[PDB]
């Protein structure tokens, strides 16, 4: 399905670090996030999407139109510009974050009552699973 509206609590995080030394997040901030559990808050109204990402020490907040280009500063991550674009391709919801790092952004798809996010940048893929809560 694309609706990816809920709270959706982490069960499964793969290669956190690898995708976090790929966008060259400090080696001291790594140790702290690499195995932290996750809370994803999407509220998904037609085109109009703000997601919320909490743990014990990091909140995340970004809002988004899908299909609506977007400058990001990514100051609290790896501190960079890139040009994001969040679309459709079936139901997998598809970022793509344009600028210095190849292959940056994510896949988002629901499948049952999981959902599974690849955040992927240069040959780094990391994969997490959320059970809705
Ligand atoms: C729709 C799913 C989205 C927008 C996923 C967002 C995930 C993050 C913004 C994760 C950010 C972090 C890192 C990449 C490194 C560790 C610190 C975090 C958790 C803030």
């Amino acid at each position: 399905t694309r609706d990816q509206n809920g709270t959706w609590e982490m069960e499964s995080n793969e290669n956190f670090e690898g995708y976090m030394k790929a966008l060259d997040i400090d080696f001291a901030t790594r140790k702290i996030a690499v195995r932290l559990t996750q809370t994803l808050v999407i509220d998904q109204d037609g085109d109009n999407f703000k997601v919320k990402t909490t743990s014990t020490f990091f909140n995340y907040d970004v809002d988004f139109t899908v299909g609506v280009e977007f400058d990001e500063y990514t100051k609290s991550l790896d501190n960079r510009h890139v040009k994001a674009l969040v679309t459709w391709e079936g139901d997998v919801l598809v970022c793509v974050q344009k600028g210095e790092k190849e292959n940056r952004g994510w896949k988002k798809w629901i499948e049952g009552d999981k959902l599974y996010l690849e955040l992927t940048c240069g040959d780094q893929v990391c994969r997490q699973v959320f059970k809705k809560k």
